[PDB]
């Protein structure tokens, strides 16, 4: 019964078939149940502020082949471009402008970058004083420790997926235990670090959801980004179904309960799969927003997936945008960087 699920859920009893019986039961009144649960217990620990993140997607160019993204290296249908690091730094500069509280840079594994330039550019960046986050894929330690000791504050490197064998299918060029070890690399470097997976890939099943909550909780990582597997046209994934919404918002809502005290975004990937995506997500747990703030002309060229919003107003609108979304959310915009306050309990 549901109720009896709800009640584990409340006294904290997470084990694998209270995860999986949440993950398999779909009532209507459970499931609503279950987000307001996580509504509840957002709002108690991390309170009505939404953290704004604006992200700067400075190059496509990727080395890597993942079956899934449109910027697999295979795909020779897109347009393929880097910002210079002026234009990077001074494109955070008017965000920051815009009252962003952190910068995100975000690429494909490009090594045009790679450490020195972005060392060049984080330091310029947290000179404007706000947090600065990466997410730059798999490098070597010691880049992830330049870019530690040049100030970044945060680096996000999903997980994917926690089964093994469908990460290496998936993703041909690594492993879930890279993975894992880059994840651990940023923990130790003093990071605070996100992770997080996709839904519905092809062949992911519910017992590996399951797994995707459980080394969450394992892990006990300050951000975590969920969103649907969209399959992307340029891809070996192309016609695969994509990743369902309410399923999606169930792995968030339970994110939020089992890491009560963590930083979790209602992604780009929630709001391209159903409108109004994200202002749902931000009401089932979710307490960040990550506006895009690529300029044109590159922003279209950014396509992980199809569909990807935010793509036809001016290069300035997002982060306006958001602003308008949490006051009509009835929520404040954060204060500070955002950081994780971590809620020490039992
Ligand atoms: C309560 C009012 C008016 C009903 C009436 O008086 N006529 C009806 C009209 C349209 C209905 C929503 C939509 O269906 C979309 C969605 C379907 C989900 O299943 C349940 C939730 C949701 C948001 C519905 C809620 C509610 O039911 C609405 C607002
Ligand atoms: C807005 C709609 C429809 C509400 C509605 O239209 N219900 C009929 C009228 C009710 N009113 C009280 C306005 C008047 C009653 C007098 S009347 O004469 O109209 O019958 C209601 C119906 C179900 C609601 C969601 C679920 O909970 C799950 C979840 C819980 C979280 O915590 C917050 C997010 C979320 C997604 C909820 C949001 C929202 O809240 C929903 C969509
Ligand atoms: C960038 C330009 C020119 C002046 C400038 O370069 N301004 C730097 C401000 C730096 N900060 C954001 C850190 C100030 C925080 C002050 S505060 O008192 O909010 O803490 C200034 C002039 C008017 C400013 C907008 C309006 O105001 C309305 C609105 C208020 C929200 O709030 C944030 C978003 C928004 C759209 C603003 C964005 C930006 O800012 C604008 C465009
Ligand atoms: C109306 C659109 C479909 C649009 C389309 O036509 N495409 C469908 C797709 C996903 C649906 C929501 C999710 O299920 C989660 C949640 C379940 C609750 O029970 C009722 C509220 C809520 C927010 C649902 C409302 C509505 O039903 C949504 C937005
Ligand atoms: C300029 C655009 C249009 C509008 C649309 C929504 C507006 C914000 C919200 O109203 C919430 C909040 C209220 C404070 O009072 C002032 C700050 C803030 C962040 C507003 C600034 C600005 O006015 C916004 C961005
Ligand atoms: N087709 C698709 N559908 C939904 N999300 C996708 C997707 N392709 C990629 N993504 C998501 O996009 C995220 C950022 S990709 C850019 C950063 C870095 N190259 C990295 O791989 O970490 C990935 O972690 C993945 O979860
Ligand atoms: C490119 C991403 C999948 S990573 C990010 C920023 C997140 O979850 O941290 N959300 C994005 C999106 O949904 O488009
Ligand atoms: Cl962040
Ligand atoms: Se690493």
């Amino acid at each position: 019964t549901g109720r009896e699920i709800l009640e584990k859920l409340e006294r904290r009893e997470f084990t694998r078939e209270v995860l999986k019986e949440a993950l398999s039961i779909n009532d209507r009144g459970f499931n609503e149940a279950l987000f307001k649960l996580a509504d509840e217990i957002r709002r108690k620990y991390v309170g009505d502020e939404v953290h704004i993140r604006a992200i700067i997607e400075f190059s496509n160019v990727c080395r890597k082949n993942c079956l899934y993204c449109g910027l697999r290296r295979d795909n020779k249908n897109l347009k393929r471009y880097r910002m210079t690091p002026e234009e990077i730094v001074e494109r955070a500069r008017l965000a920051v402008q815009f009252g962003a509280k952190t910068i995100v840079l975000q690429s494909g594994e490009d090594p045009y970058y790679m450490p020195d330039v972005i060392s060049d550019i984080v330091k310029e960046i947290k000179k404007m004083g706000v947090a600065v986050t990466l997410s730059l894929g798999e490098w070597p330690r010691e880049y992830y420790e330049k870019w530690k000791e040049a100030g970044a504050d945060r680096y996000l490197l999903r997980h994917e997926t926690a089964n093994p064998v469908l990460h290496r299918k998936l993703r041909p060029d690594t492993s879930f235990e890279n993975r894992l070890n880059c994840l651990l690399t940023l923990k130790e470097l003093g990071y605070e670090t996100g992770a997080g997976s996709m839904v519905g890939l092809p062949g992911q099943t519910i017992d590996d959801l399951v797994d995707d909550l459980l080394f969450l909780k394992e892990h006990d990582f300050d951000m975590v980004g969920i969103g649907p597997f969209i399959p992307h046209p340029d891809t070996p994934l192309a016609n695969e179904k994509k990743g369902d919404f309410t399923l999606t918002l169930k792995m968030v809502a339970l994110t939020r309960i089992l890491l009560p005290d963590s930083n979790i975004p209602a992604t780009t990937a929630m709001g391209t799969i159903v409108p109004g995506g994200r202002e749902i997500t931000l009401r089932c747990g979710a307490n960040v927003i990550m506006p895009n703030w690529t300029p044109s002309p590159y922003r279209q060229l950014y396509q992980l997936y199809p569909g990807k919003i935010s793509v036809f107003e001016k290069d300035t609108a997002s982060i306006p945008s958001v602003m308008k979304m949490i006051e009509l959310l009835g929520r404040k915009p954060g204060r500070d960087w955002g950081g994780r306050k971590r809620v020490f309990e039992t």
